[PDB]
């Protein structure tokens, strides 16, 4: 308890700064998840593609539970769903396999990382032929309706979305038993998702900022592309507060109450991360970094280097004007 909250509909308090685990390899996970959780996070964010959870669990077990320096119901715990599992037969031992590998009997949340579907199999990314991804075309709302018996069964509390866009998310509201609690989706001062965030309010579901500091370190990139952490106003921000410009990142989405999941494996940066809630900013500071804005999206799935892997399907939720 660090960190600030806030309520979901159902009635769970969620921390407004939690931990992303993207990138935080097996032999460091352990030592991040242990320093965030020793220092006051009580929030991680997961995947199992992100390829990590089994360590992950290692961790948890270690430090959170009866007889542990961390009570379990005190702990909130996120995890997505492959999309290679969207079948309604597969969503389930998908989601068991997660809870085995961190050693948990519940999650807090559980979201559909993607709207889109690809074939079923042990293959993450399955792919034809040419190269490109296979794709298999169950339906979202289909996965939503084998997701809502995961929480019958007492294994997820909320369930969420990832990477929806306006129009997917009230499809899936149109057949909704369990409404979705959480959208995630990227967000920061040059993608505010202003949009999209107005949308989810009056719809009950809060936001998630994922790569909310720009996602400095992302394994391809543009040379010629901004870097969100140099911007001159942020900068300029850090050194009148006498903080990071990660910091002033972060305080600018608590302070309109979007949830951010900033990942380091760095202890020092996981401290300052969550350290956003001894400071505001003024409305024409606020003006400023709502200035920002250019429609500058970082994290788009990319495939061979021999392009945008699934910018042509469909079922691909950056299309809409959000
Ligand atoms: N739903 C989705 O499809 C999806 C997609 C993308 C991300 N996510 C989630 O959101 C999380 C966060 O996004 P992200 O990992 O893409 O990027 P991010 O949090 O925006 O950026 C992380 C990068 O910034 C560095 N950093 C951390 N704190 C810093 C600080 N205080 N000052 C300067 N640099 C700092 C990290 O380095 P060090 O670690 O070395 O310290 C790392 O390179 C992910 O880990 C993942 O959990 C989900
Ligand atoms: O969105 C992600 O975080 C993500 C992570 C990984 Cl490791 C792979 C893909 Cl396609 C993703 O979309």
């Amino acid at each position: 308890m660090a960190a600030s909250c806030v309520l979901l509909h159902t009635g769970q308090k969620m921390p407004l700064i939690g931990l992303g685990t993207w990138k935080s390899e097996p032999g460091q996970v352990k030592a991040a998840i242990k320093y965030a959780l020793t220092v006051g996070y009580r929030h991680i964010d997961c995947a199992a593609i992100y390829g990590n959870e089994l360590e992950i669990g290692e961790a948890l077990q270690e430090t959170v539970g009866p007889g542990k320096a961390v009570p379990r119901e005190e702990l909130f715990v996120t995890s997505k769903l492959w999309n290679t599992k969207h079948h309604p037969e597969d969503v389930e031992p998908a989601l068991r396999k997660t809870l085995a590998d961190l050693q948990l009997e519940y999650l807090d949340l559980y979201l559909m990382h993607w709207p889109y579907a690809f074939e079923r199999g042990d293959n993450p990314f399955p792919k034809n032929a040419d190269g490109t991804i296979r794709y298999d075309a169950t339906h979202y709302k289909d996965t939503w309706k084998a997701l809502e018996a995961l929480v019958a069964k007492g294994l997820v509390r909320a369930l969420g979305l990832s990477n929806f866009s306006s129009r997917q998310i009230d499809d899936v509201l149109s057949v909704a038993s369990v409404r979705p609690a959480v959208l995630q989706v990227e967000c920061h001062p040059y993608l505010a998702q202003n949009e999209l965030i107005a949308h989810c309010q009056a719809r009950g579901l809060e936001v998630t900022a994922y790569s909310p500091l720009g996602s400095s370190d992302r394994a391809w990139r543009d040379p010629n592309e901004p870097v969100l952490l140099e911007e001159p106003v942020v900068q300029a921000l850090a050194e009148k507060y006498n903080r990071s410009p990660a910091q002033i990142l972060l305080r600018w989405q608590v302070q309109r109450k979007v949830i951010c999941i900033p990942k380091s494996v760095t202890p020092s940066r996981i401290l300052q991360n969550i350290q956003v809630f001894d400071f505001t900013f003024s409305p024409e500071e606020m003006k400023q970094l709502d200035a920002l804005n250019k429609n500058l999206r970082f994290i788009v799935p990319m495939l061979t280097v021999d392009v945008p892997r699934d910018a042509g399907h469909p079922l691909y939720p950056f299309n809409d004007p959000y």
